[PDB]
């Protein structure tokens, strides 16, 4: 028999799929790239780019109100203005690359029909190797009355159909925090309804404390330990919980994301992991050794830079036979509230659960000169070492997102606290808090 | 003979001298610490702390005017308000340490009278070892009429005696840029008069370009290639130059700093270097092997974090017999205008002047997603490698001061561009510009 096949097919054209496409070109292969929906996927269109833009607008108006005492809020039109930036970035960063790089693009929904083939738009596409990069979708909880009453997800909260006065946010991790701060800074009365007893319960305890303070400082009502029983429609929307009824103009779901795995995977011998994403080994290879997967479809951390890195590594492993990995314990995550929350590596509890000598220190941000100078004293920097190497850094403070890459690099290099002590920082910066917390390991 | 002496005397109680005092305590020695003037020296009192505070105030009001369209400038009282922060920081960071650590403090002017002794307040103080950390003072150029007409230095520009409408700044390096932006953002008409053909002429060429644009964007008149011949008094102060007369309410000298070396050094066998600072080897030891020196008195880079590090290293080398050094080519410098200018390591020209394979790349800030998102597209990131190791990073952009410590750490570790490529950053941050410029080494 002979069965000529493409060398590589990539399923999905978001951050992971683009990274795969680029890598494939670099290794001398013209891939087939199959996607549906807006080019560039979640990040550029309904994710990191429009969300950070609206938080920037929120921030500059908040500062303007503090300085002037005026009640100036961002105009409702600022949501529509941001659509110009999205369009420009989608063009320059994604659409223009489809002209520059070599690729057979197909727009449509792919589903596996064999271990070496998909169907799309009724046609068979066969490939020697696949990279699955189909992303995630909003997770819609099963709550009586919710579908009938209707709700917003991120998509709608970024392009709102109307001006609202009140918002009930269901959920209490990063996206809830970001949208709650965003809408509260637009003169919307926001409540967060969180099931766990604290916000961001998989972060350091100190971070969960600060998360509450950040929200409350902008007038958000934070309700923790709550179970939502039902939703109904009154004058506005009524969320009925075991701690009372919360009425609001609109409901925003921020209860997580579900990997996009409705792909006929059983036809290709690909399995799901316990988190509902594609099951892969550390080299991003599935149970079918010709199929790799990358990005949010893995059901792991959901980050643009990690999705990109995984799309590159999956592609190289598929086309070269390499055995490359991307160490998730040096990958940073940031919540882009003001002040920022940032983390990379292990929490102290995670480190203490492994074998090894663990130390940890926490430096208050109120001790950092620059934080005093710019009136941003809320926060902290926490550093965790295992056998004398830095393995985790967690921080809350002004623009800590800008210093977390120093911490990531320190962790990749296995830097010790003396290594940081020996590195002259710039005074006065927020970043020199990394060296000040290192000094805390022996010094006061 | 017997001549009992103290183990260590430290001359000057700024950043270097404090660092020495602390280090001495850590090695089990109670030093004698001799200083004059305000405790904490330049940084806290008339340097980095009050200057960054006033630039912060300038910045938040500028943003408030952009957002509201109102003509709100910082009140003249904000200079006096900053004196509270200075006092608080002087107490917590310096005066309180004199109670916590063990030290014999003497306030007065020290001068050497022998290789092992100083005089202060008419008393002989003998020590086995000395660390000289006497700082620098403003450099006052010899210009006819200038002393009679009078001028401001940093001290006066930070605590102005009156409200002015116009300012002539003599000089064109970091402090000129910072004060020019500061006063222009206080509705003062500022002119910079610079002798060299460009601003900051020891920075990368790209930085000098950007420096001019930054100044001009706030309405500063930048005059380069000018020689100041004379000053006279008219209605206001008249600076006569070979390119015309510039009249202003006040004159600010920003023409550099002179090390404080009027110390009787010839009595102790200590010599001066070609830049007018104390001559030392890389271990901070002078020609008298019992005398070390640290900080701005060396006539090298003038930075708080470097002065601290040198005071620690000088002390350890003096008391333990070690041979430690502080590598100046991993020490960062930042100009805290908005946007910031930052640098660490070698310029491209400096690297190309040494033997080795040199590469360099420049990434525009307009290519960085976060810079687009926050409307701060002016700038660049330049990376220089020598034999495949990163040896210099230079950047202009919003809050680049916060990412320059990542670059410093990369340089200390001898990181390659692949090392940066392999480190997942956070999207969207300004800091991921370090990885984007690394990608430029092979990729477009
Ligand atoms: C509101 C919001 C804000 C965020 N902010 C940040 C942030 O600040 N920083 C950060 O790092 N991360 C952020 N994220 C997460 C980040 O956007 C994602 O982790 C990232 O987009 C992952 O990209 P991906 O390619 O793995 O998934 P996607 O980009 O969703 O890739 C899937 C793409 O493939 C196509 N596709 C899907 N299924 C199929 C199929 N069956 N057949 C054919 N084609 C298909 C779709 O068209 C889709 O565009 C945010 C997410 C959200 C929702
Ligand atoms: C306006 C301005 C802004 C600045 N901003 C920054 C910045 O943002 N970041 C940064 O890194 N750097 C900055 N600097 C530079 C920084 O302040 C100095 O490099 C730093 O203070 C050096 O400290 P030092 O201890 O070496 O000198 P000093 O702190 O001046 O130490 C000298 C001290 O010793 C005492 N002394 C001096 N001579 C004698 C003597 N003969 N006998 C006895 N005692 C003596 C004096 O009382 C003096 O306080 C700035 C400088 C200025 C002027």
């Amino acid at each position: 028999s002979q069965d000529p096949m493409h060398k590589l097919a990539i399923i999905g054209y978001g951050a992971a799929g683009f990274a795969a496409m680029i890598k494939a070109n670099e290794l001398g292969v013209k891939p087939v790239l199959i996607g549906k929906g807006e080019i560039g996927g979640t990040c550029v269109n309904v994710g990191c780019v429009p969300s950070k833009r609206m938080l920037y607008i929120a921030e500059i108006y908040k500062k303007a109100r503090e300085v002037t005492g005026s009640e100036v809020y961002p105009p409702f039109s600022s949501f529509q203005e941001k659509d110009g930036l999205v369009q420009e970035m989608r063009k320059t960063k994604y659409e223009d690359l489809l002209s520059y790089y070599d690729v057979e693009l197909i727009q449509g929904e792919a589903r596996f029909i064999s271990p070496h083939a998909v169907k799309v738009n009724g046609q068979v596409i066969e490939a020697e190797k696949f990279v699955i990069a189909t992303g995630s979708s909003p997770l819609i909880p099963r709550i009586p009355g919710l579908d009938k009453v209707g709700f917003w997800t991120n998509r709608e909260a970024l392009s709102p159909d109307r001006r609202i006065d009140s918002l009930a946010v269901i959920g209490g991790r990063a996206l809830a925090l970001e949208f709650a701060q965003m809408y509260s800074r637009m003169k919307v009365e926001v409540a967060i309804l969180q099931r766990s007893p604290v916000l961001i319960p998989d972060w350091e305890p100190e971070a969960s404390v600060e998360a509450r303070r950040i929200m409350e400082n902008d007038g958000v009502a934070v309700v923790t330990g709550v179970n939502v029983k039902e939703v109904r429609k009154g004058a506005g929307k009524i969320v009925i919980t075991d701690k009372g009824e919360v009425e609001a103009d609109e409901i925003l779901l921020a209860t997580g994301r579900k990997p996009n795995v409705d792909l006929g995977l059983e036809n290709a011998g690909v399995r799901l992991n316990e988190r509902g994403g594609i099951k892969v080994d550390d080299e991003l290879r599935t149970d079918n050794p010709h199929i790799y997967a990358a990005g949010d479809v893995l059901g792991g951390k959901m980050l643009e830079a990690l999705a990109g890195r995984q799309g590159s590594i999956a592609t190289e492993n598929a086309l070269t036979g390499s055995h490359k990995r991307v160490d998730e314990n040096a990958v940073p995550q940031v919540i882009f509230t003001q002040p920022n929350l940032a983390r990379v590596g292990l929490t102290e509890a995670e480190a203490r659960a492994k074998e090894g000598e663990v130390e940890a220190r926490v430096l208050p941000m109120s001790s950092v000169a620059k934080a005093e100078i710019i009136n941003s004293r809320l926060g902290f920097v926490k550093m965790v070492t295992m056998n004398g190497r830095i393995v985790g850094v967690h921080a809350v403070g002004e623009n800590v997102a800008e210093m977390i890459g120093e911490a990531a690099l320190a962790i990749r290099f296995g830097a010790t606290v003396h290594d940081l002590i020996d590195t002259v920082h710039m005074f006065p910066t927020i970043a020199e808090s990394l060296r000040l917390v290192a000094l805390a390991f022996r010094s006061d």
